[PDB]
């Protein structure tokens, strides 16, 4: 069965008007801000912007790939892509 979020976790994160976007959950650094309660840090790949969303916006990777793992015009999704199938723990600063 599922748990909660947690940082480290795969997913493609949901915000109006872009497609569903190859993110992860972020661990907050020591001495940096925090999200609002119930809002988790998201990691978009390929942009490599952060934003807070809750989980109505997060869909599993390995059970979305599928449907949302496909190519897209938008800027720096294919780098997104390629990094969360690759290197999605990686550093990214």
């Amino acid at each position: 069965m599922p748990h909660a979020f947690k940082p480290g976790d795969l997913v493609f994160a949901k915000m109006k008007g872009y497609p569903h976007w190859p993110a992860r959950i972020d661990d907050i650094a020591d001495g940096a801000v925090k999200p609002p309660p119930n809002k988790y840090p998201i990691f978009f790949f390929g942009t490599h912007e952060t934003a807070f969303l809750g989980p109505k916006d997060l869909f599993p990777y390995d059970k979305s790939k599928d449907k949302y793992g496909k190519p897209n015009k938008r800027k720096g999704f294919n780098e997104g892509l390629w990094e969360i199938q690759n290197n999605p723990h990686a550093s990214y600063s």
